[PDB]
């Protein structure tokens, strides 16, 4: 079977064996005295422990497959006049289709993140959102596919004006070096130090105004883990080591404001706290929205519009109660300073055994 344009065929249709393409296998790192990794490559036990895992590095494929052609189909229609609504409905329906939505067992990880200029991060519209992608936009494109809770969160940036190619060029090259300085027992801290140094070493040039770039410091990378986006670990811009069969995503965003994101706009992002065990409510409507949640979503991202759909109303109240008693968390678009400009690019890396894959790598980024 072979896919259409548009593309509407399920990956595992294309891959009837289900076995999915591989992403980058890049050979580790070496240590401080030059003392490569590359014995990982060949060993016969590392061979072994990766294999015992090749249906999860599998699941993780299939997921990473269906990104990188929703991405390409994105990113041939994607212009500037087409509302923020319209951008995020045609994403998600390709995405929902090449990965085969079923339940709890393949579907959307997150909702599609498509943050603006001094944004960057977790806007998403809400239903009546009248925002329409302008020419000047920098429209950063973050959406999440999954299998079997095998998370892929990778994300890039969109822009129709070339004056920003600079700033794309700094954070794409940052995010390349985490990529690259990313191994087994290497420190999440120097992961970060080598991202921040190539970050800042860009200056950029926007209407006449300079900037240096600068790396948002409280937006990190992070492990991720089964139906868990952030599984704790965090990769920090400035003691904990990654370790052997952890999944990775590593991200960057450079600015050219104050580096540092706030809390601003409404909400539409909302996940249920991971820890939290059930919770016996009667509060009719609250109750009802949690079991539309529990059902739906699990411990996966969601957003108001993916509740609309499923034909909830009057759930406002309802889910405010939910974030107040702590069972769901709300994930608020997070900004940079008014006039600032801010730009993003993540892959999903698995630390196998024998090597590091970055599994979502494409021949786009
Ligand atoms: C930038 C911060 C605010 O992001 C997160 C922090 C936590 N935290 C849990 C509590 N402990 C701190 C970390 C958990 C998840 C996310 C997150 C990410 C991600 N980091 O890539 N992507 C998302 C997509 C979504 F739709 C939603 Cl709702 C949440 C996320
Ligand atoms: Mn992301
Ligand atoms: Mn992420």
């Amino acid at each position: 079977k072979v896919q259409t344009d548009p593309p509407s065929v399920p990956i595992c249709d294309l891959y009837p064996n289900g076995v999915f393409p591989k992403g980058q296998e890049c050979e580790y790192p070496p240590t401080q005295d030059g003392r490569t990794a590359a014995w990982r490559t060949t060993s016969e036990e590392k061979k072994a422990l990766d294999q015992a895992s090749e249906e999860i590095w599998n699941d993780f494929r299939e997921a990473a497959e269906a990104h990188r052609q929703v991405r390409k189909y994105v990113m041939s229609w994607i212009k500037p006049g087409m509302t923020m609504i319209e951008i995020c409905e045609k994403l998600e329906d390709c995405s929902r289709k090449l990965i085969k939505e079923n339940g709890l067992n393949a579907g959307l990880a997150f909702p599609t993140g498509c943050s603006l200029n001094n944004c960057a991060a977790h806007y998403t519209p809400n239903a009546g959102d009248t925002t329409v992608l302008q020419y000047d936009d920098i429209c950063k494109i973050d959406f999440g596919t999954h299998i079997s809770g095998r998370i892929i969160d990778c994300a890039f940036t969109v822009t129709f004006n070339p004056k920003y190619d600079t700033l794309l060029k700094a954070v794409k090259d940052a995010t390349n070096t985490g990529i690259k300085c990313a191994g087994i027992d290497v420190r999440l801290c120097d992961v970060g130090e080598a991202i921040q140094e190539v970050m800042e070493s860009y200056e950029v040039e926007i209407d006449g105004k300079t900037y240096q770039v600068k790396p948002i410091r409280n937006l990190n990378g992070h492990s991720i883990g089964q139906y868990r986006i952030h599984a704790g670990k965090t990769v920090p811009i400035v003691a904990t080591r990654m370790e052997e069969g952890e999944v990775y995503a590593i991200e960057t965003f450079g600015s050219t404001g104050k580096g540092v994101v706030h809390d601003d706009m409404e909400c539409s992002h909302y996940m249920k706290n991971f820890d939290v065990g059930h919770v016996p409510i009667r509060l009719p409507r609250t109750k009802h929205l949690l079991n539309v949640i529990n059902e739906n979503f699990g411990t996966l991202a969601f957003c108001r519009r993916w509740l609309d759909r499923l034909g909830e109303s009057k759930y406002l109240m309802a889910l405010k109660n939910l974030c107040d008693l702590g069972i769901v968390d709300p994930y608020p678009p997070l900004c940079d300073i008014k006039g600032s400009y801010t730009a993003q690019f993540e892959h999903t890396i698995l630390l196998r055994p024998t090597c590091k894959e970055v599994v979502s790598r494409g021949d786009d980024y």
